[PDB]
């Protein structure tokens, strides 16, 4: 799903001396004990906000959501829809296949691994850019809500991870 | 399905935005049989986005049976056709119009695009709203056959999805 | 009688291909018990709509009321007044004349056979098309109305039938 | 352009420009009164439009002309011209684009803003034609409750404008 | 499997106007209670007998015997063996893998949809022409035959489709 | 240009003309009322920018449409179109430049001078954006108090114009 282009903004310099920094976190693990809804956006996520605390500007070059199912899923699988919006937009609870490019994936079962639950961010369309000079309203946000399937309250079916690579960019002298 | 003559439309060249739109038809079970036959031209959700603007054409649509968790070990049939406004097809009778297709969605292959079912907007008509109201615009049509639900599994959703390109907004309510 | 011409829709294609459909039934068998008029529109004639049935377009290249003598005529000859119009224009009982032409046929006499009482439709100002993507409101819509003149209730002096030719085209797959 | 709209070829056709007025109706303030009608099949003009195959407007408005009972006692009637498609419910045409709202009488009878002219660049001109457009446009009036006597007629609406008429077919004389 | 060419009739024309007419209909629904032949010959099936009633010539360009699963059929698959002969060869009952491009698909299973089920007829073999001037001997006949798992007499384990496309030509005028 | 703004890459982008109105308030003249909004987060408008991601106003102004029960009672409203930094006090809208003081009502309710159009050359047209703008059009008006019935409503304020949206987004259908 690729969204139709919309007019930005435009920052000179991009000159500056800069280094990619790779992140990854598990978001949570879920079982099917009860529907979890989550929606969190990019900007104000406090990993990635004490990651990029130090620096004037800091911008997504690759950013992408991984359902990795666990051993206890093997018989029985777990539903989870996710979506990648704006961060004007914000998803309701179990409603992200009502929003375009919001998918539905089923982990579990006699694949256990496959490449089809990780859902990648169109930074094409977003805003890459998290922390800059001005506060914008239209960066990444991911929304994703996790069905029950009556788990026993420990098993731990699925476990969410979000995984990218933030371009940090003019460090501000403070301690 | 074979060409047919269409009537011709002169400005191509008016002001155009491209608006992506999905939302899910319903969640079925196979408690009991369901039918669901419904013209876009007509459908509320679509008719209720597009009724602030004067011409609203599609460039791409595609029903979608996503199989859900309860169903990977109860699978789930459903008979799907995407037809003219003029054919309305009957219940259970959607593999009996030329390209109806009877998807069957669950066990272990959970995730699959074999069964996403796209418009052929090339022979239908991709417009639903306009100057004129159109007799070939596309329906959509499927049949859910129950297979021994728990009424509240929720076996399957139906998910439709696509592009419409709408142009020359109304003065409208809101 | 050649009417002006009037702006009309344009329709692209027109090279899918299409069988012409030759058609001709009788419309009725009138006698001189008494007047009746019978105004119809092609669009939606019965036998028509079911020739048309199963095709997306289907336009007409030719059509023409016949009417058409018989033996109990040749001593008692009959009156019929008939007109080709627009679906729109709705032609009254017996008052085809007051319609530009509308023509007052009298068939029976010595002369059992002419071709004087077959009415054309002029198809160049009308609208050929009568099953297409939109519905259309100047089709050929013939109206006629036969005078009473003494008959036995039973001698069916005169027939009108009606033939001509559809193209039809696009057939959509429906059963 | 602001939307697309159906090939009509052989528009270069004779055709000749018809101006006509009517009055629609004549308003007391006793009770409020909605009408709402498309110019596509209004009763009235297609008695005009009956011996001709096509007909496109021109120009046309709505005019809330007041009488001089209404000197001592104003009335309010809000109007707007809109798509076909689209009916605006009573007492509702502010709430769209275009909609006004003409209150008429008062101390001075001499207000010539009661002009309600329609926006044919963002309507359809066209009242008859081989089709049934959708778009034509479609005026919507609602006259409020003054204190009418239930005689008076203390406000005017009335319909005017010119309308090319071309392709004459073959109708009654 | 490709049938060795034999020599066929010439037939001049071809050019006439003619429209494609797509057709499809469920043959049947079957399931395991009892096993079930049926063998028919394309020039007499009923709905296309009455699909080609009003034309003189009427030649296929396409056709093709869809086996498609069902739900029911996930834990019980169903096996049809089923072959397309001339109209001359006509098959017996659960005797179509003797035939050589005689084939038995097996449907049901963790694959609930696959194209390895669908039989298409080789028209360059067989002959396109169903109904022409001449009555042809060697006309698409298709045989198949479904053997029986013990099914609970209303599952409907399985369903019989045939789709294809007819190009029609030479309408006759008769009503 | 009046004043610098932030640069916008890629404003070529398919975007639609929006008609819009919609009426504001009704007041009568029971108490003094005052209202200041910012078009950027109007609440009645927003459902309309919510579907796309860039909305740039091309024309609005403010009317003041009288009703009839004002006949015989004017209605004073004070009204003006600001920066959306500047917050006007109530009862001060004629102290800032383009501040207009429209009295509605009276012997003649005919007088069309209660329009009060943003200049947008003064003014941000965009609405939404990328970026939070904080000089977008804000509209400020205080109604005074009159003798009213406390249900007559002798005043209506609306607001219409033209929004240009570019960019959808795949919002809710």
């Amino acid at each position: 799903p690729r969204l139709p282009a919309a007019p930005r903004v435009a920052e000179v310099g991009l000159n500056a001396p800069s280094v990619d920094y790779p992140f990854q976190w598990v978001v949570a693990s879920y079982d099917g004990s009860e529907a979890k809804n989550l929606s969190d956006d990019l900007s104000g996520s406090a990993t990635l906000t004490k990651v990029m605390a130090n620096y004037r500007h800091a911008e997504l070059t690759s950013v992408e959501l991984e359902v990795c199912p666990l051993a206890a899923a093997f018989s029985k699988p777990i539903s989870v829809s996710a979506v990648w919006t704006i961060a004007s937009i914000s998803p309701a609870s179990a409603s992200e296949t009502s929003y375009y490019g919001g998918r539905l994936f089923t982990v579990g079962g006699p694949v256990l691994m496959s490449s089809t639950t990780h859902l990648p961010a169109d930074l094409t369309r977003l805003n890459p850019v998290l922390k800059g000079p001005v506060k914008y309203t239209d960066c990444p946000r991911f929304s994703y809500s996790v069905y029950s399937n009556g788990g026993t309250k420990g098993t731990n079916l699925c476990t969410i991870i979000l995984r990218g690579v933030v371009r940090l960019s003019g460090p501000s002298g403070n301690l």
